């Protein structure tokens, strides 16, 4: 529940370099550099819906927490996924494959920190509740 609502891409760090790692197409990377997305959340029972919502791509996941599911990601790629939570205010999602993806989500009141890993490469990038 207070963590439904949107918010908006304010601060990125180091996600270009987290997107040669991953290895993802160069259209996708020269659109990512100047892309502001809006993360949109909500809540329905037990079910989530995470969203990005931007002019490059409007990218949906609905889950149950700990129950695996296949995400078409926004790079063309269908990887099987699974969400955890921890603590409250965090989310961790793994993307299973060949180059592991661990994408943690901590919302912080009107603030969510999104903390993006592939090997030892990690990006930051923060949203400010609109």
């Amino acid at each position: 529940m207070p963590i439904e609502g949107k918010y908006k891409l304010e601060k990125s760090d180091n996600f270009d370099k987290f997107l040669d790692e991953l290895g993802v197409g160069f259209m996708v990377k020269t659109a990512a550099k100047t892309l502001k997305p809006t993360l949109e959340v909500d809540v329905q029972g037990d079910t989530y819906v995470f969203r990005s919502l931007s002019t490059f791509k409007n990218t949906e996941i609905k889950f149950k927490l700990g129950e695996e599911f296949e995400e078409d990601r926004a790079d063309g790629k269908r990887v099987k996924t699974v969400v955890n939570k921890e603590g409250d205010n965090k989310f961790i999602q793994t993307q299973y494959g060949d180059k592991e993806v661990k994408i943690v989500r901590d919302f912080q009141g009107d603030d969510v920190v999104v903390t993006a890993s592939v090997g030892n490469v990690t990006s930051v990038r923060t949203y400010k509740r609109i």
